């Protein structure tokens, strides 16, 4: 129904201001205005429930995120790749989630895993198999993708995710096309053939 | 002695982890460690002064733990030396209440904030970018600008850690940490080496 989504973002809301063990069924059934037999029905645990606003919320990252061709140039892809990776953590959900996994301390692995799964490796996978298709073509050299992948999103998000916990970090438009031009730049260089 | 200063050190720091900055006063602080807040504000003019000494102090210990690199080691040896020091920071969570108590401020005390990045993160990445420009100077590395290589070196080796880490996902072997470290230098390498 509509109540799904209206329990949702309650859930949301609390979650974020609370906690995930601090925030219980109970709470959310009232601020969503259900009983919890209503609750209960579209949702086995406050667990189900998270995990749906996880994977949700990650399929639709996912979604924002370019699959790249090699047709489109190599630098442009991954450009045009890195650009929105980083629009990304800036405006969407991926820093609140892990500070609400992490701050369970390790007491719900199954939903951390979960997350992980769904989003940043999720993005490595997408990345490697682009990265698979250039080295096929002799326009990279490396030996395994994932870890290649990996390198460059390390490169290319840098610092940035301590800078925004801490509150320091302030991003123009330009100040990320340069952040991307530094990561990319260095990534060709250890992986162009000469 | 009028060292006092540091059982007030201590007893707010205790504080801050118990309770977080702004829900701290400086009259509990007095209360825990024992003395007026005559005393208390003569050795500290503010709470947030008191922050600060705590946020210096923490950050100048973890930087002694860190090796100076030399060169007559072997670049290599020295780098994953140097590695193998900064990861121990991330694997024992050393860094962890600071920044819990600060990131939990929601960026009320961005003056505080970028006195901890300065100190800490930011102050690593400067130790390194000297020993990067004697490598450059010895003609064994080349790049443009020595900061931006110590920080694509970090970020290489630190990789995805700091998340696994901090989402339960990360048990490290030695073994684990000798490979994170090879990767993250030999890219470091093939990028950099002449050749
Ligand atoms: O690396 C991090 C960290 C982290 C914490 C401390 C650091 O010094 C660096 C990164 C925090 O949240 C994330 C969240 C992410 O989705 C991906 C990441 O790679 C990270």
């Amino acid at each position: 129904g509509r109540k799904m989504d209206i329990v949702i973002r309650a859930a949301w809301q609390l979650f974020l201001e609370q906690g995930f063990s601090a925030t219980s069924m109970d709470a959310i059934a009232k601020a969503a205005g259900v009983s919890k037999a209503t609750l209960y029905a579209y949702f086995p645990s406050k667990e189900a429930l998270f995990a749906s606003l996880i994977v949700a919320e990650c399929e639709s990252l996912q979604r924002d995120l370019p699959v790249p061709k090699l047709s489109a140039g190599l630098s442009e892809a991954l450009r045009d790749f890195a650009r929105q990776y980083l629009h990304t953590f800036i405006h969407r959900k991926d820093v609140a989630f892990v500070r609400i996994i992490a701050n369970e301390s390790g007491r719900f692995p199954v939903l951390a895993r979960l997350f992980y799964e769904s989003g940043p490796e999720a993005t490595i996978r997408r990345l490697a198999q682009f990265l698979e298709e250039a080295r096929a073509a002799r326009v990279l050299e490396f030996d395994d993708p994932m870890e290649a992948a990996n390198q460059f999103l390390s490169l290319v998000r840098g610092e940035l995710p301590l800078l925004i916990v801490l509150g320091l970090s302030d991003l123009t438009e330009e100040a990320i096309e340069q952040e991307i031009e530094a990561g990319l730049k260095f990534f060709l260089k250890a992986c162009q053939p000469r």
